[PDB]
């Protein structure tokens, strides 16, 4: 079996190979890439997502949430405190100010030694989950805005049609901004795109170790866990690396830079947090071997989740004893 440590891949795709995004995926697999739950790859050095960013600032981030933590320093929670809009050229400078701005560091490993002793103490302002797209309509290879559809995936494998779509996201990060463990919605795969400033650092639990990480969870926020069953659905949660390994949880970490993609695999449970002022682009996406994991996927009905509108047919289709209960749980 290919990488059966879990390491997670890097992949430098000629731009030949660059071409076939579904092939590629596959390909990755069949090095053992989605063992590790996250892979980075490199692009080409012809490809571009687009031409400059000199004109993005008058992106409107309409509901910046402020990211409070509770807890200790390698245990917390973080809740969302909606903010005032502004644009993004608004962001950039409260990014850069004296307050929010990344601190004198040596390396990634002194801001991560930073990060994890000093996070709780502060408060970052996040851009997260806007729809929309900075690939450039001309950018013909991995265009995170021309995938092919997860409805159309499920229409092409199970042969049911269904309602919904399948559109990228838009992330504005800060220093210490971040992102608490979890798995996507319905286990599907995300690809992200750092396109443009800090990077982004990434932890990841293999999928095959996935319940270790959910049995620690449970332990160590337990007024949670006994509220819901798939508490990690809320996005809520974080745990140190020196947490992790003191408990024997397997993960990786890697660092992400600008003009690389990042793939996340099914129940690959991942967190991070940003270096500074940056822009990501996401979107989730299915491949053939992704339905067996949505099949599977846990979900959250007490409410606190709250998922988009294209979840429901997947919930419907994959998992329709499960679906009444968690309609329940959206209205
Ligand atoms: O439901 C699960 O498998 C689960 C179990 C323990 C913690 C969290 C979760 C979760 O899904 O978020
Ligand atoms: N609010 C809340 N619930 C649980 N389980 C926590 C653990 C640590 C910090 C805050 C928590
Ligand atoms: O970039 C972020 O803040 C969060 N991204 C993801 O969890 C992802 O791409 O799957
Ligand atoms: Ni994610
Ligand atoms: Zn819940």
């Amino acid at each position: 079996a290919q990488n059966p440590n879990c390491n997670i891949m890097i992949f430098h795709p000629t731009k030949e190979e660059f071409n076939d995004f579904d092939k590629y995926i596959a390909y990755m697999e069949s090095q053992g890439a989605h063992r590790a739950g996250l892979a980075k790859i490199i692009p080409p050095k012809e490809w571009k997502a687009r031409e400059t960013y000199d004109n993005i600032s008058e992106i409107l981030i309409a509901t910046p949430l402020q990211q409070v933590a509770s807890g200790r320093a390698g245990v917390f929670t973080q809740y969302h405190k909606k903010k005032k809009a502004m644009t993004v050229g608004e962001y950039r400078h409260l990014a850069n100010s004296k307050k929010y701005q990344t601190p004198p560091h040596q390396n990634f490993e002194d801001l991560e030694r930073k990060y994890w002793k000093n996070r709780i103490y502060n408060s970052p302002i996040y851009g997260a989950d806007i729809s929309g797209s900075l690939f450039d309509e001309n950018t013909k290879q991995w265009n995170l805005g021309h995938l092919g559809t997860i409805q159309d995936l499920l229409e092409k494998e199970c042969g049911v049609v269904i309602e919904g779509v399948n559109t990228p996201y838009l992330y504005f990060g800060m220093w210490k901004t971040t992102f608490a463990w979890h798995t996507e919605d319905m286990d599907l795969y995300s690809i992200n795109y750092l396109h443009l400033g800090e990077p982004k650092t990434w932890y990841v639990v293999p999928p095959e170790h996935g319940q270790r990480l959910e049995r620690l969870a449970r332990e160590l926020f337990p007024g949670s866990s006994r509220g819901c069953g798939a508490f990690l659905r809320h996005k809520v949660a974080l745990i140190s690396p020196t947490v992790l390994k003191e408990n024997g949880i397997p993960f990786n970490r890697i660092t992400q830079e600008a003009g690389e993609f990042m793939v996340t695999f099914p129940y690959g449970y991942h967190a991070g947090f940003n270096h500074g002022f940056n822009c990501a682009e996401a979107i989730n996406f299915a491949t053939p071997r992704w339905i067996d994991y949505g099949k599977m996927a846990s979900q959250c009905s007490c409410g606190e989740a709250r998922v988009t509108f294209s979840m429901d047919a997947f919930v419907r289709i994959l998992q329709p004893e499960r679906y009444d209960l968690w309609k329940r749980g959206q209205d």
